[PDB]
């Protein structure tokens, strides 16, 4: 992991911002409080995971490590298999399971920088 003055430059000369507010949003970042991974948060994950990559590209998620933090992107979404694409940011991304990603955006949603950012120059 990286800590947070490097995380903070980074994200400075990426010139990315985190994403802006919205119900799909909201409804996940309510559920990541305290709710255990489950089919029905699941729907919830699926509809916003899809939405953010249709709208707004690939995200950079910043979560805690220490006081490190692991930037990470997420790229890519399969439901047939319940699985998101994502880099440990190395070189090629991998698979993860939903409730591996899910337990991950917990730690970055229950660190002002930590969250998820988009690219302008990536947006579809």
């Amino acid at each position: 992991g990286i800590d947070i003055i490097e995380c903070e430059n980074l994200l400075k000369e990426m010139n990315v911002q985190k994403i802006p507010e919205s119900s799909l949003f909201t409804n996940i970042k309510e559920a990541l409080q305290a709710e255990v991974f489950n089919s029905t948060v699941e729907d919830d994950f699926e509809s916003f995971i899809s939405y953010e990559l249709q709208n707004h590209g690939p995200l950079m998620l910043i979560r805690p490590s220490s006081e490190c933090l692991h930037a990470e992107c997420i790229v890519g979404y399969d439901s047939e298999v319940k699985k998101v694409l994502i880099y440990d940011s190395n070189t090629s991304p991998e698979w993860q399971s939903n409730i591996d990603v899910y337990d991950k955006l917990t730690l970055a949603f229950n660190c002002s920088i930590c969250g998820l950012y988009y690219d302008g120059v990536y947006e579809p």
